[PDB]
């Protein structure tokens, strides 16, 4: 049990605007010794194993249940939207040392389960924001699905 993340997706085909709003995470795994976590969220736009664009939220202090409500937009033309992935990672911030990922999920091309459902709902409903919860998964597994 790594925790859960809630985000919205919205796609506008004419403008080729993909919006991701990071809403909140809950039940996060504790990554600090004797503490909770200092979580933040990274969003990557990917295609064919390549990281195209990267965005990140602010960092929340001393919480396993952060609220963000931070919006991010990407330019993805309508002739490409079906071929990209959006990867959402929750990490624990440390002032010194590599920030450890808690877990991650991806939506879009090659996505599965509830992630595929969320993406399909976005595509089927132009201009409509659609919010959904997702269970975080270990990075080893998600990265293997996203690679080369």
């Amino acid at each position: 049990k790594l925790g859960d993340i809630c985000f919205s997706l919205r796609y506008v085909p004419t403008a080729g605007k993909l919006t991701v709003v990071i809403l909140e995470a809950k039940n996060l795994k504790k990554m600090d010794v004797g503490g909770l976590s200092d979580p933040y969220v990274k969003i990557h736009l990917m295609q064919n194993g390549k990281r195209l664009k990267k965005k990140k939220t602010t960092i929340k202090k001393n919480t396993l249940n952060p609220y963000y409500n931070e919006s991010f937009s990407f330019e993805v033309p309508f002739e490409q939207i079906q071929k990209v992935q959006v990867v959402v990672t929750v990490l624990d911030y440390d002032k010194i040392g590599k920030n450890d990922a808690i877990g991650k999920v991806f939506v879009g091309y090659n996505s599965t389960g509830a992630e595929l459902r969320h993406w399909s709902d976005m595509l089927a409903n132009p201009r409509r924001p659609i919010a959904q919860w997702h269970t975080l998964q270990v990075e080893e597994e998600v990265d293997a699905m996203l690679a080369v």
